[PDB]
């Protein structure tokens, strides 16, 4: 299947060169998989989700996304027009407030919540969690991510937007999860993206068009945006039966486009997520 005039990031992940505008993917499109978006929430009613999204838990007064960040990431995972895995089921976990902020203890709890909750959902193809958040190093946060991964959920986390070594950030620095860096439409490491040996893979993260609250859309940038392309990709691949939760991160690195990125510091992988789609 192909999506013509797609957002640049979707085209990039199904291509072997930058500057294309078509997103080629298998029609299964993630059907049967589930992706947890652990963020500000998701505006489930957005037409773009076509009834495939729902809030399952909030750590605040409302289960809603008063910010839009969560909605945006969610859309990159699996919205109709803007998503990687167009037929995936989405679940929202609101650990972030409407200002886009949250305490570690609540983030931890949201993670522990997903590892249990998945037990009562029908996700035949596998389960993915996308965490577009992070702060200063915390072995507790790290350990929460490791548990989530250990439970059988494919965990993808943002590397952080400090133009610094991700080893100093959490959950970015947790080795057992998939740490995602950002790139731009010219195949350059995004100027804000973190780097370092802890990174696993890069994805499109500068100028990413996606859903927004109020039934709108907008373009924003960050490792937050790249994260969902990888989470969406993992769901897609799981559905196809190419890989599993415990082995998605490695598989994506194994089949990525290699050495194509510029501005990559020595010691950081030069790998760009790629779906290897072939008609
Ligand atoms: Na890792």
């Amino acid at each position: 299947a192909a999506q013509t005039n797609a957002p640049w990031g979707l085209a990039r992940i199904s291509s072997t060169s930058p500057g294309t505008s078509t997103y080629y993917y298998d029609e299964s499109a993630g059907q049967g998989s589930c992706v947890y978006v652990i963020d500000t929430g998701i505006e489930a009613s957005h037409p773009e989700f076509e009834g495939r999204a729902q809030m399952v838990k909030t750590y605040y007064y409302s289960s809603r996304d008063g910010n839009g960040h969560g909605t945006h990431c969610a859309g990159t995972v699996g919205s109709r027009t803007y998503g990687v895995a167009k037929k995936t089921q989405l679940f929202g976990v609101k650990v972030l407030d409407d200002n886009g902020s949250g305490q570690y203890s609540t983030i931890i709890a949201g993670m522990d919540f997903v590892a249990s909750d998945k037990n009562n959902r029908n996700c035949p193809k596998g389960v993915v969690a996308s965490l577009s958040l992070g702060g200063g190093y915390s072995s507790s946060v790290n350990s929460a991510a490791a548990r989530l991964q250990s439970s059988g959920v494919m965990v993808a986390v943002a590397a952080g937007n400090n133009n610094a070594d991700a080893r100093n950030y959490s959950p970015a620095s947790e080795p057992s999860v998939c740490t995602v860096g950002a790139s731009d439409r010219y195949d350059r490491r995004s100027s804000f993206s973190n780097y370092g040996s802890v990174l696993d893979i890069f994805g499109p993260g500068t100028s990413i068009l996606s859903t927004w609250i109020g039934g709108s859309t907008r373009s924003i940038s960050g490792t937050s945006m790249a994260t969902p392309h990888v989470a969406g990709l993992a769901a897609y691949l799981m559905t196809l039966g190419k890989t599993t939760a415990a082995s998605a991160c490695r598989y994506i690195a194994d089949t990525a486009n290699k050495g194509d990125l510029s501005n990559i510091p020595f010691g950081t992988v030069n790998l760009l997520a790629y779906n290897n789609y072939q008609a």
